[PDB]
């Protein structure tokens, strides 16, 4: 039975997370995101002025084409990009999928022309929000899933200092205690959960749902938890120039929780100190709003906190503090 | 109970039907497509200039707005569009959707731009392939079928005359016989079924399986049965100007039939003389290839030789010779 370990790095003040991701043989680094479901990488289909800085797949070397087959995806910042299709082999922590979808991008927004970080997205999310026509495809995990010791994955994230992505099994010495699960509806194609109640610093308040999403890098809830949260921050308020609430990096930021299944999931208020807003002197809050969706999205910020077990059976979402 | 019956009608040889719909009181002309499942419409948030001649939907006027939400769409032609999402009533045939999710375009591709004879497409696959993000919404059909008297919708497009679209009821005057079912794979969001065998002409083969899509032109099939039925066209031809195989137009054409259990759809020879090719004298044919991608597109040239029933308890199609 097959399991591995691939390694992820963040990027400056912690923007997103890289792993290694070799295809045909190409080494890229990829930004894994269990909030979508496509598998897409920078290639020589895209001019040459946009290949720059990045490593490419080339198609023709390896990949088999769909002939027919196209994608295009928009992300929650506004991102997108769209392309082609080809299967080819796709190894990750030394699990090899065979016969997999990599989609080669033909066209990709500012966003993703800006960002030389990496050189596409790996997602993790469930197979059905795939974005592939006319016939969606599977992500990785759930092409290598059956081959795994178990079908499950699990993330150690953290704050500047490489992390790991365990596929097919529990490494418990990355967590304290034990994991508590907690049931996934997996209906929109996230891994979404409930949460009964939430504290933030002195103020608690009622329960809602998420999605435990490695490609967002803040923790994204809804406008009025948000300032209740801020309501506690001497002098914090909003720069649009930083993208949301800042503050005096000095400031003593109250601590985050939420309730999962009688489980306490607690993010200290020294990881809600996200770094320098870039605007000046000031700091950048790890929460900000997650622009009235109806339901939030527990990214990196609280992700840096725990270890997290994405588990097909159930499917659901085990939890523990990280160690 | 609700039932409704919409009318449909050619544009010229056929190559789109159009139904008028009405959204927030405004009445748009638009393609129905049971091969997506996307209802977008030409909206005041294109350029100006896109908005000439057309009937344009006023998200401000009566939508409510989702924010944070998007939507992008490809189709296989290779036309695309994308845009913002709200919700507002929808009328097809006197059957009203309140609270439907209406997709505002906000970029079209070109050939959106060139077509003039529509405002939009009204998607009827499953709702599972909606394009929306963050979270997918249902279909008109899908929105308004439990409020209808049977839980299916048909259709009888025709050659240069109005047809119609029966929501919620069975026109048995419409056909010849009784209807015979088939199950529908339903995994893929298409109205996908198996045909036992065909009989191009002369020859005859083995099965495949394909989609009943009113939203595309043409009777697309494997290469392979393409070649076999104009192997048996006297002096066919590719012709790249047309976009396929073409032939003189006084040739007298082959029927084509296929084998649905124990039922056989017979499209005649006639019917398969699609119109002028548009490139001199010649005419295009009504079969063409399905570029390499694995099933077959049952579009609206084997349309108009049947009354197809799409009935969501199964899921079925069933099949009558048109009367
Ligand atoms: C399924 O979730 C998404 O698609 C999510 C969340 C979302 C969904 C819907 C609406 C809005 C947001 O977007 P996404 O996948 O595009 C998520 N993108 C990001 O997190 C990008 N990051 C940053 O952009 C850093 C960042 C800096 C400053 C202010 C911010 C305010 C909110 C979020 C991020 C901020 C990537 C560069 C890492
Ligand atoms: C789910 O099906 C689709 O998305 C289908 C079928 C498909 C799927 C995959 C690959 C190729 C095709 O494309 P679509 O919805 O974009 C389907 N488009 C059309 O039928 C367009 N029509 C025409 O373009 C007329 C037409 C003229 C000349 C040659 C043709 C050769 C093939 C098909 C149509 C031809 C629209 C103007 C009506
Ligand atoms: C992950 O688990 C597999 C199956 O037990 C091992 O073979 C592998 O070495 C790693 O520990
Ligand atoms: C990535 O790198 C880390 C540390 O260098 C290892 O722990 C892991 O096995 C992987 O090789
Ligand atoms: C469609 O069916 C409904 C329910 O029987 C009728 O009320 C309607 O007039 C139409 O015949
Ligand atoms: C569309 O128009 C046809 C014929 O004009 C009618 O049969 C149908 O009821 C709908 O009004």
């Amino acid at each position: 039975a097959a399991s591995g370990v691939a390694t992820n790095t963040p990027t400056a003040n912690d923007e997103e997370y890289i792993t290694p991701v070799t295809i045909g043989g190409t080494t890229l680094n990829l930004n894994f995101d269990t909030g979508s479901a496509d598998l897409w990488v920078f290639s020589t289909e895209l001019p040459a002025s946009q290949q720059s800085g990045h490593s490419v797949y080339n198609p023709s070397a390896t990949g088999k084409e769909l002939s027919g087959y196209t994608w295009s995806i928009s992300y929650g910042d506004g991102s997108s990009a769209s392309g082609n299709v080809f299967t080819d082999s796709v190894t990750v922590g030394g699990v090899t999928a065979h016969g997999q979808a990599v989609q080669a991008a033909q066209q990709i927004s500012a966003q993703f022309q800006q960002d030389t970080n990496n050189d596409g997205l790996l997602g993790l999310a469930f197979s059905s929000i795939n974005t592939v026509q006319p016939q969606s495809q599977t992500t990785f995990f759930d092409t290598v899933k059956s081959s795994l010791a178990q079908p499950l994955f699990a993330v150690a994230l953290k704050h500047q200092q490489p992390g790991v992505y365990d596929f097919g099994f529990i490494d418990s010495s990355k967590y304290t205690g034990s994991l508590t699960y907690t049931g996934v509806d997996n209906s929109q194609g996230f891994w979404s959960f409930n949460v009964d109640s939430y504290t933030a610093g002195s103020q608690s308040g009622d329960g809602f749902s998420g999605i435990a999403d490695t490609g967002t890098t803040l923790l994204l809830l809804d406008d009025s938890v948000v300032s209740q949260y801020y309501s506690q921050v001497s002098g914090a308020q909003q720069d649009s120039n930083a993208g949301g609430y800042v503050f005096d990096c000095s400031t003593n930021l109250p601590d985050f929780s939420v309730s999962i299944s009688g489980y306490t999931a607690t993010v200290p208020g020294s990881l809600i100190n996200y770094g320098p807003s870039g605007d000046g002197s000031t700091c950048l809050g790890g929460i900000q709003s997650n622009s009235g969706i109806g339901f939030s999205i527990f990214g990196d910020i609280f992700l840096k906190s725990q270890y997290v077990v994405f588990d097909s059976d159930g499917p659901q979402l085990g939890f523990a503090p990280q160690a």
